[PDB]
């Protein structure tokens, strides 16, 4: 049930200073879409990635999950590079 | 557009002797769904992960590399679930 897009969203929200609207604008998607997908992720993981009030901070569990999400996204980039190397 | 589900599929087909129906049986999904999702993945990457003949015959040279990275990705996904479990129960 966990989606790469969900991992992309939490990584991008964290690197746009927890501003979901700015994240939405840069990823050319809606703010409700991002929020709903993050909430689906958190329900499945049973932990919250961000503290809310506005998002205020990344939680201790969130710091770990986002860091691993970044590793996953770099490996997805590695797959595209492998594909480019074995084609024209 | 690349999906975690597609990385799981190419990994499991590779570890089920390239038998897509056996792979479907283990994952509790349909064989046509799996074959179509792998094809979409190969369309997006522009290379085949498996050589074809009517049946899949072998993993391609790019396929060996891509499946290996897919395995790394799946294990990192498992670690996120492990991290979440340890914090939700603290």
């Amino acid at each position: 049930s966990m989606k790469l897009q969900q991992l992309r969203y939490i990584w991008e929200v964290a690197h746009h200073d927890l501003n979901v609207s700015a994240t939405a604008q840069s990823l050319y998607t809606s703010q409700p879409g991002i929020s709903k997908q993050i909430r689906l992720l958190e329900d499945e993981l049973g932990v919250e990635v961000f503290a809310r009030s506005h998002l205020t901070r990344v939680t201790p569990a969130g710091e770990r999950i986002i860091h691993t999400a970044g590793e996953i996204l770099r490996k997805v980039e590695s797959i595209k590079q492998i594909a480019q190397e074995f084609s024209n």
